[PDB]
Formats: structure tokens, sequence, C-alpha cells
């Protein structure tokens, strides 16, 4: 039912940002935004915002004015709104997290808009995930740290940002049987919010441990309707419905879900080695319930997880698009893909 | 609850084998034996025999004696049965097929003992899987080349060979609703024949071609008791019931099937890359029909597919020998692994 093509974006040349993993994308207009990122392993880059322009295929740096990010991230996030970019979290080697920022994309300038990890207000998250509506900005999950020998742990929560009132609050706890998860799937799907998949906290000490820890990847799905405040867990089907995985490059489009790539076995050592990644794209339509493997044609990008990814449109077509991640070699790329929905949706 | 430790066998020298995939390899005594193989893709190697002793920790090449294997040939398969080597099937990049030769490991020469692909006769078979009893040979499916520009299928049917009587007889096919698999997971078990997993043809239109194949990877899991010549299904489970996979290690341990490692996913290019390779070990409690991961501490091989796998026992513990394979660095290995069993099975 989804078809479409995969396409290589090209990239000419210019102010280019050095291969990453961890970080976060957004688009406005013609224009890719790009902030944070890990290379090497647990190491963060740089926090200069890099801007792609699609009619040009090539890179330049955002003007850095007004309240700069004071931190080089990895496990950030970043969402667009109408000419705003937002930043929440992430961190670096030395347990610093990014605050809540926006980016004025009009005036080329920073706002420092939340204190985070204060009592009372929205955490400091890495490895969470973001979307965003109308007048919204999310955040789920992630993980949070206290210090370097901590027993950092996950959340199951939503901090929802009211961009008119300048104000956070949680969304309703979807309890003791959700599973708390870094690098889920977060995304609005025709006006709702739905969380699937990721990499799970587990709620039975009965899972036995990998290398260790209980920790492992999910396959679960919830949708959450604002309309109600009520959250409800969704069953999936499909014969090529996609074993359990985390960190893969996702966006909405209209009815559909559209996944690619991830993390389908943990690494022996956390983040140090690559674990395994997949190679397949995933589509769940959210009104059959139904998932679906996707194919785009001669194009076929590698194995890769821990990309960044949003939606937008290019050349009239809406789609997933994926930016950097690393790879099986356990390299970082600076390769970019989008997947060209041809279909309805 | 299966308890073990993997082990790499270092291997000192002597007339040590290229890496390989797609390969043979049985126990008799204190010696491994190894046949066959496949490197660099579509390409054979060589038809000596190979001999790794396990006292010494060396190799050599066994007397090319007698009836010698006319056809250096991937895709081939051997077992152990007695001081007896039996080699079946295989083939070169010519479509050239190996026959069904033994090899008497006392009196150091090959024999030659059926004609492949003849009327009445066991078929030519290459990809196919072997295990063996006291008195039986057997081999199950994989995939028969025609002519060059043919279709290939793949089988669903046993053949058994007598070894006392020096006959071959097929087993009662099992029919439409089995699929016809090459490198699925074939062993016995308590005295029944089991046939888990694999690479299937589709018997269904309805499932959807991927890379312009419907080729997928099975899941599911049949055995076959010689004592009511019945087939029947088995409905297995757990959380940590592995996703689809096909090309693994593995091995029969008292009640359990032990496995390690294959594919997860299909290449774009059938088998010129590597494909995903899964780095994870499983066993199947064929009493409880309950999957759980095993690990067996420091030593962790790496994701690898196409190795050529056996049942044996080292320093007193039965386990799983792993050897060569395919990597995802799509470069074949001559690496040996051993997971030793701890506990009673």
């Amino acid at each position: 039912t989804l078809q479409g093509e995969w396409m290589k974006v090209e990239q000419k040349g210019g102010q280019v940002p050095a291969p990453r993993s961890s970080h976060g994308i957004a688009v406005i207009g013609d224009k890719l935004y790009c902030f944070g990122g890990e290379d090497p392993p647990y190491e963060s880059i740089d926090n200069d915002l890099y801007v792609f322009d699609f009619n040009t295929h090539t890179w330049s740096i955002a003007p850095a004015n007004g309240d700069v990010p004071k931190t080089r991230v990895l496990g950030t996030r970043m969402v667009a709104v109408g000419t705003k970019l937002y930043v929440f979290g992430g961190r670096n080697k030395q347990l610093e997290f990014e605050d809540f920022y926006s980016y004025d994309t009009v005036k080329e300038e920073w706002k420092f808009l939340t204190k985070l990890d204060e009592k009372g207000g929205p955490e400091a998250r890495t490895f969470h995930s973001m979307t965003s509506d109308e007048n919204h900005v999310y955040v789920f999950g992630g993980v949070s740290k206290g210090g370097l020998n901590a027993t950092p742990f996950r959340f199951r929560t939503i901090e929802a940002y009211n961009i008119a009132e300048g104000k956070w609050a949680q969304l309703p706890d979807p309890g003791e049987d959700f599973e708390k998860r870094g690098m889920a799937g977060f995304l609005v799907v025709q006006g709702k919010l739905w969380v699937f998949y990721g990499f799970a906290t587990a709620n039975d000490p009965k899972i036995p441990t990998l290398y260790g820890s209980q920790d492992y990847e999910s396959n679960r799905v919830h949708c959450y309707d604002p309309a109600t405040q009520k959250w409800t867990e969704v069953e999936t089907t499909g014969f090529e419905k996609p074993s359990r995985r985390s960190c893969f490059a996702h966006a909405a489009v209209g009815k559909y879900i559209i996944i690619f790539g991830g993390e389908i076995e943990r690494d022996p050592e956390a983040h140090q080695g690559p674990g395994t990644l997949s190679r397949e794209g995933f589509a769940l339509d959210t009104e059959t319930l139904v998932w679906e493997r996707y194919e785009g044609g001669p194009i076929k990008p590698s194995n890769r997880g821990w990309v960044a990814s949003t939606t937008t449109t290019i050349n009239g077509k809406k789609g997933l698009l994926v930016h950097g991640g690393k790879l099986m070699t356990n390299e970082r790329t600076d390769e970019m893909y989008f997947f060209a929905v041809n279909s309805s949706t």
C-alpha cells in the first residue's frame, strides 16, 4: 500500500558538519537544520547550528546570536514549529545537560526558554524523543543521570510545552504497565501522539539480563489523545511486523508511521560498539494497524541507527528524511537519505 | 536455565584452512574434520579434507585416497557416524553438483556412495541441512539449480540413508503447509528429527516480494517421529523467542536445541553481501517449548552466519562448535568457537 522511492540527498559542500549520531534535525521551508551529535563514542562534537539549503544543496552555519547553547551535546533533539526551532536536552561526557532553547530562524538568534532539571519543572533528559504540533513541543522518555557512577533511569512520561503560554506541563502518566524508554519512536499522527518501540527499562524482575542489564528492545505501541488526555495500547499486526528495535529513523505521513533502520540487537558494551543495525524500512498504517515493509527502488541505505530524522517535503513529496547515524563499521556517517512517498496516505 | 561458556578455540597451526563459509564440519574422537566452503562470494575454494586435532590444536590434511570428490563445492554438508564422514551435495560456480561420498577416517580414503539427481534416488542439493543417528544419515531441504538461466526451488523433504543397507529413501512429505527451505536448523533430538527456521520459499502469493523475491526468514518449528511416521508442527514460546532467521550455528544437547548467529535480514544481492547477521545465541527446550537467550562469559562471538556447526564434546563438556562463516564486513572468517554447556541437559 505505501509506495515510494529512496533518494540519497546530494551534498555539494560548504561548511559541512562532521559525521555524527544521536543528534537532532528539523526543516523549516527549504532549509534543513542540524544540531548536536556523537563521534567518537560517548563524545560530543560541536554546538554550531548547521543549515542545509535544499535549493543549493549546500551547508552553512546559522548566526550564533542571542542565548547561545552552552554545551556541545549528544543525545539531543530538535523540532520545528512555524519559523522557530526548539532544542531540548542531551548531554556531554561530563554529564552537563543542554537546557531548553528556541531558535528564531528569521532573526537568526537563540532564546533560552527553560532551565532543565529543576524541581517541579521539566527534567534534564538525553536520548529522549521529541515531536510537535501547532501549539506544542513534546518530549518523551530518555534517560536521567545524577553523577558519573549514578544509576541513570528512563522516563515513561511526556513533557509538553505550550508555546503560546510559554509553560511546561507533564501529560498523564501511562503508569507502571508502560515501558520507560529511550530512543523510542514518537510522532504526532492525525492529531494524536504515538509512542512505539524503543529501548526499554524492564518492569518485571523476571526478565533476564543481557550483558548485565535487563534492558531490551521494545515492540509495543501506544497512542495518546489530547482530546481526552487518555492513553491506549495499540495491538498492531502483519506478517511483516518489524522485530523489536530502537534508535530508528521515523516520521509521520498521513495515516502512516514510517520507520527505517535501528538497533535490533544490543551491543555487549552499551554505546561503545554498534550492536546490530537494521537495513530495513517498515511502515505502520495507523488505521488498519497493519505493519508492512516498504521498498524504494535501486537506492538502498545500508545498516544504520542513531540517525537523526524528521518529516519534510522534497520535490513535492512528503517522506522520511534520514541524516547521520552510526554504521555497522561503528563509524559515524554524514550521509543523508530521503524516502519520498508517492502513494496516498 | 541453559547455562554455559563461550570459548575461542586456539588454533596453533599446521595446514590451516583458508577462511570459508557454507561448508561442512563434523567431529570423530579428538579430531575435527572440515570440507568445502565459499570464498569469495559465489566462489568455491578447495577439495582437501582438513583435520583439526583437539589434543594438539593443530591442522593437517587428510590423505586424498580412494574416490576423491570431483568438485570443489560450496553449500555442502558433512556429518559423522562412527569412524566415517559423509559428504552430500553443494555446488561450484558452474552448477556442477557434489554427489554422496563417505570418508573412512581410519583407512583414510574416500568412497563414492551415491550418484545424485538420478531417477528414484536422492536429488542433487546445495545449502541443504544434515543430521544423523545410529544407522542413518539424513538430508533436509536446500536448493536445486536446473540450468544456468533456470529458476531453482527448495525441498521440504528428507532423504534418509540407511548406512547398513547402503540405501536412500525419502521420508513422508510434510505437505504444502510446510515451508521448502535452505539453511534450516536440522537435528536429531531425543529420538526425533527437528526442522526449525531457515530460509523459505513462500507458499502464498499474498506474501509480498523483497528485493524482487518472496523469500523470507522462517521462525517455524516442526518435528518428525520415525516411530509413528508423523509430522507435527510445534508451537514454541518465550519473551526471548528469536526473530525469524536462517544460516545459524546449531546443535542438540540433550533436550536443548542450541543456536547462534544467523541471517536476520536479507542482503539486497542474495549472497553477494553479508545482509544483517546476528551476534546472539538462543536455545529451545524441546520439553517446555520455551526459547531463551544464552550467554557464555567474556568471550562473545561477533555477528556471523553461513558458519559450519556441529555437536561435539570438548574437555568433558557437550556443546555447540562454530567454525568459519561470513562476517558483517562480508569477509570470511577462520575463527572457531565452542559453547560449552555446563549443566545437565
